[PDB]
């Protein structure tokens, strides 16, 4: 309302959850902050691959949201938004109720675009997913079924995927788990299929020696790997794969039987956001300026996977660059600061800063991590590392982030750098 | 003087130069800040290996100090301290003049302990050094002489050394330069000798895959490598080497002819500081608390290589852990802050923070860098990286640090992290 702005945060995930706390903290008692999300629980998504192999359970990585945000003065609506009218500034919820906003922060993350590959939906065939805890649990269930009746394994990433790390991570831990169960030698064939132009491209043109180390890693585990691949369909428990050359021409077609499978899908924007006229690019990603503000609607901001970031390269098979946790947090901080500024006359000048990608993958006793910035080479930092410190860091961070999501966030978030001072 | 403390900084190097600026800036016009150093010029020491192979010249990496510090209100005495009387708080200079202090900040760096190995002094035989620009220039001159009359090369690190990186770096660039000159195949034998327990120990129990990558690097260049070595003497242009086992017992003795050689010597504390009774450990390193304050004299502080840091491991052949630039700067900032606090009643509580080692080595088009913290494993960060970004970073940093040393430093020094924001 006038003089008492109502700020709505859409999506309670890695960007959205902290956004709600930061917003309330920044705006104080004289402004209404409402968090709206499809699920009533928060999930720590980097843990999903471990859930998918049964190394973690849902209870460890997920918790109900209401009490934690409400104790902080935040209103929580555990309902999916179906429609957004940017003109009337109304959001229509699943149950038909409508919510008005003065400012909207879109943090809706990815739509998992299984529709890009007929039969690839986890409910349609043997190709599973580890992007959400629901799917990772389903994946593990199917993993157990492969255990009872061994058959070929196919893990990897679809055309248009932008999140490659987890495919490598899942493939490695499955292998690990298969050995630990003394079941590894029961598998007819274990294949890695990716839209990357080469192993360890990772959607970022490689980082450190990601190419050499991931290649060696896959061979070490007896996983046969194909790059420049797109899946055209999953059908009759078979994956139809087309592999191309540098110029897009076909160099082969394969038909791979699948007993157990997991392909990272392409991400698009969620329908209710992509549905807003003139808001998004053709993929359904919100077009924002450097301040995280919609280019079309001055009172709409966005952060997280939901925003559009222009491609910097064009690969034989369509691929995307990942949007990772540290950058997402910077987007969130910028949005909160700039909205607050709006509510006070100023024009917030804060931006998300330098593009970067930071990923940590835990293999059990040790992990791999990378840091790349900025997006194009030659980079200022281009590091791929492997060791125990990586495992320790992942374990530590999951514990930290989850605690933070329960206890509240002021907050210039990452002072993980107090381990220096 | 009373109410107008006179602060003296001893040594104008990596810690001392910035210390003088920071001190003056922190104390202001009502306190006298005097910088005393053996040379009238500053040198950027990480560039010395390149000078030693002729890739850099003295003019690029060194400049006279006086004008830059004096324009900032700092008094500069280009004289070596010979004696320090901590009781009367008097420093005796080479020319016999004496300087009084209320506070003393010792930043004298290492004494190069060539005396540990008879005949190993750069002026005594073929074993050269790249630790100072004087020596690196001498090293290159001798390198040219090897060029005119090819013979065996021996590069490496002495027993008790603590600075291993530069030995690897020098060995690699010599190889590189030898090839570029089409002279590589003229060398009878190219040997790497180190007191490290294994290749890439680096005095820090290895970091990332330093072991594997440096091993491969040496083999790639046709350099034969021996570890667990100590040199007993250099004589008749021969290096006498004893190699031990895990328990110190001898497993062989070698006599290596040397036409061109470069061994990193052990570091001790400089004589005028080691000469202060009860100030230092047996190596001549200043015993300080976490606030950088001498454990014996409340008005004596120290930073840089000059301080003592206890060993965390004991290697078959004596070795030390390096003290590198970022940690040295933190020591400096802490000392300045705590002295200022003293001069105002408070007890400064600032410390240098977490132990760490950060090294960058440029090979020409690309480099290797590492980051390790804290000192003991398992670490929070344990990274060894190689690439163009390393070269770019080294080149950038040398340019930055040298500019900073001419223009002044407030200053919370490293905001190299504004490349994020
Ligand atoms: C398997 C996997 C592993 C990953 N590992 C890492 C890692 O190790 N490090 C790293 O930095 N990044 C990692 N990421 C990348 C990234 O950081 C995550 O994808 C992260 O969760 C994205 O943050 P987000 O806020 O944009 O989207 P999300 O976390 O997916 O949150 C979006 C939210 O909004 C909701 N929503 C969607 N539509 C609606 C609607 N119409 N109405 C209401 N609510 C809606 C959702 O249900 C959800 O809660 C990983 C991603 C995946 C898939
Ligand atoms: C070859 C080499 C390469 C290195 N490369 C790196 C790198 O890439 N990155 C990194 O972080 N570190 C590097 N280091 C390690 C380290 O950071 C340096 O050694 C650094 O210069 C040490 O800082 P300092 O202030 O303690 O000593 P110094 O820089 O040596 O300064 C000490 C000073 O005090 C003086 N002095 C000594 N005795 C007296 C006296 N009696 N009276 C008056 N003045 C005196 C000196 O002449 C000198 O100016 C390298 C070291 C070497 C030898
Ligand atoms: C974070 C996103 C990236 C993708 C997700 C995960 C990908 C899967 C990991 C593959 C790595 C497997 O391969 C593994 O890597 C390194 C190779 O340098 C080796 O480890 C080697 O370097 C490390 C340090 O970095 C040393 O501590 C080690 O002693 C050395 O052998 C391992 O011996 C090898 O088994
Ligand atoms: C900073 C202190 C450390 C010591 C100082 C300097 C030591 C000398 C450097 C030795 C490195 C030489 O060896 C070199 O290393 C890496 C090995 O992973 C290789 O490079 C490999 O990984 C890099 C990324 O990290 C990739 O970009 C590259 O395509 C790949 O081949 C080089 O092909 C090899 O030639
Ligand atoms: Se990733
Ligand atoms: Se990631
Ligand atoms: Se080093
Ligand atoms: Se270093």
């Amino acid at each position: 309302m006038r003089g008492s702005a109502h700020v709505v945060i859409l999506g309670a995930g890695t960007g959205g959850m902290p956004a709600a706390y930061e917003m309330k903290e920044a705006l104080g008692s004289g402004h209404e902050v409402t968090l709206i999300s499809a699920n009533d629980y928060f999930q720590f998504v980097p843990s999903n691959p471990w859930v998918g192999v049964g190394w973690k359970e849902r209870d460890d990585i997920a918790f109900p949201i209401r009490h934690y945000v409400e104790r902080k003065g935040i209103h929580f609506i555990a309902q999916s938004a179906e429609q957004i009218d940017a003109e009337a500034q109304n959001i229509t919820l699943a149950d038909g109720n409508t919510v008005h906003y003065d400012y909207l922060m879109i943090a809706t993350g990815p739509k998992l675009a299984f529709e890009n590959v007929p039969g690839s939906d986890p409910h349609e065939g043997p190709v599973q997913s580890i992007c959400t805890v629901d799917h990772a649990e389903r994946a593990f269930a199917e993993y157990q079924a492969l255990l009872r009746e061994p058959g070929p394994i196919v893990i990897g990433a679809m055309a248009g995927a932008s999140c490659f790390g987890p495919a490598y991570e899942y493939a490695m831990i499955v292998a690990s788990d298969l050995k630990k169960r003394g079941m590894r030698d029961k598998i007819p064939s274990f294949t890695f299929i990716t839209s990357e132009p080469y192993i360890g491209h990772l959607g970022i043109q490689g980082v450190g020696d990601s190419k050499g180390i991931l290649t060696k890693g896959l061979k070490e585990e007896g996983i046969e790997a194909y790059t420049n691949c797109k899946v055209t369909k999953v059908e009759d428990n078979k994956m139809y794969v087309t592999q191309v050359d540098e110029k897009g021409e076909t160099i082969k077609e394969m038909v791979l039987p699948v007993k157990f499978g997991m392909m990272i899908p392409a991400f698009k924007g969620v329908p209710a956001v992509a549905g807003v006229e003139g808001l998004c690019n053709p993929g359904g990603f919100v077009l924002v300026d450097e301040h995280q503000r919609s280019k079309k609607y001055a009172n709409i901001f966005a952060a997280g996977i939901a925003i559009a970031i222009p491609p910097v390269e064009t690969t034989p098979v369509p691929t995307g660059a990942p949007k990772t946790g540290y950058m997402i947090e910077s987007m969130v901080s910028a949005a909160v600061h700039n909205i607050k500024a709006d509510l006070e006359g100023r024009k917030g000048e804060q931006t998300m800063g330098t593009w970067n990608a930071v990923c940590f993958a835990d293999m059990g006793d040790r992990g791999a991590a990378f840091i790349a910035l900025p997006q194009l080479k030659p980079r200022k930092v281009d590091v791929f590392a492997y060791g125990r410190w990586v495992h320790l860091a992942k374990v530590a961070f999951e514990k930290y982030f989850i605690r933070k999501m329960k206890m509240g966030v002021s907050e210039p978030f990452y002072e993980k750098v107090l381990f220096k001072m």
